[PDB]
C-alpha cells in the first residue's frame, strides 16, 4: 500500500538521494520511478507523490 501524501516517511538521507534526483530530472520517466521506488523500498505511486509535491513546492519558490 502507499503511505500517506502529506506524511512524511523518508530519512535525511533518502530525502537527500530524492532531492539530487529532483534537481537533474524534475519529471522522472517510467524506468527512474522504478529505479526510485526500488531506493526508497515503495510503490512507484509513493515517489510520483513527492516529486509531484515537490515540483508544486518548487514553482512556488520559483523566482
Amino acid at each position: 500500500a502507499s503511505q500517506r501524501r502529506i506524511r512524511t516517511t523518508f530519512t535525511s538521507a533518502q530525502l537527500k538521494e530524492l532531492e539530487r534526483v529532483f534537481a537533474e530530472t524534475h519529471y522522472p520517466d517510467i524506468y527512474t520511478r522504478e529505479e526510485l521506488a526500488l531506493k526508497i523500498d515503495l510503490t512507484e505511486a509513493r515517489v510520483q507523490v513527492w516529486f509531484q509535491n515537490r515540483r508544486a513546492k518548487f514553482r512556488k519558490q520559483e523566482r
